[PDB]
DNA sequence: TGCGCTTCGCGCT
């Protein structure tokens, strides 16, 4: 019901040029594997040192609203994240997501990242930790960009229009993420 | 608040 401005989407999910914030689109489906129950998007709480606030990453904001999703513990769910920056360890979700997957075995998590957030020195260990805890960790391709536009954006009937370099950036980042997860 | 560049801000205003 709450949809994203087209400009916000294309300025934040471009897999070639970064932004100083993170958006996260999310979908919950009930598993004989077909039921689409809760959808939305959110961004990080910006760091604001004038109020002495060190910020809250978008993935941690997703964990904050899980209670409000009212997932029935008698059902199995798949949670999908479309995140403009890969999750990280430092000030990140990696540890709390690991904890959240350990204590909630009825939840499967799938994470598609537009870009790799390597500004965290431990970003490799973060991605490896999420995989160890049974999360699927992937790079957004054309299919994921288009699904996100079709589902989360106020497109007003305008079909998704790929930016220049979309497939090239996707392949390069897929290469990097595979070398990280090979280890 | 808005700007200009843009790695979950910064450093001006
Ligand atoms: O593959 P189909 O079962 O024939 O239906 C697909 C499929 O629908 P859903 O995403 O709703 O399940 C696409 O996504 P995939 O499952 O193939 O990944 C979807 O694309 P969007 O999610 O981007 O909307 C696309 O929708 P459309 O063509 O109406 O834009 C639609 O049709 P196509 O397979 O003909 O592309
Ligand atoms: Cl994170």
């Amino acid at each position: 019901r709450h949809l994203m401005d087209p400009h916000i989407f294309t300025s934040n999910f471009n897999n070639g040029i970064g932004r100083h914030k993170t958006y996260l689109c999310y979908e919950v489906e009930r598993l004989s594997v077909k039921m689409d129950q809760h959808r939305g998007f959110l961004h990080n709480q910006a760091k604001n040192l004038l109020c002495g606030f060190y910020g809250r990453h978008a993935a941690l904001r997703f964990l904050d609203l899980v209670p409000s999703l009212q997932l029935d513990p008698a059902q199995i769910y798949r949670v999908t994240w479309f995140i403009s920056w890969s999750p990280c360890f430092s000030w990140g979700c990696a540890g709390e997501v690991r904890a959240f997957l350990q204590e909630n075995t009825h939840v499967r998590l799938r994470i598609f990242a537009a870009r790799i957030y390597d500004y965290d020195p431990l970003y490799k260990e973060a991605l490896q930790m999420l995989r160890d805890a049974g999360a699927q960790v992937s790079i957004m391709t054309y299919d994921e960009f288009k699904h996100c536009w079709d589902t989360f954006v106020d497109h007003q009937g305008c079909p998704f229009q790929p930016w220049d370099g979309l497939d090239e950036h996707s392949q390069a980042l897929s290469g990097r993420l595979r070398a990280i997860l090979q280890n």
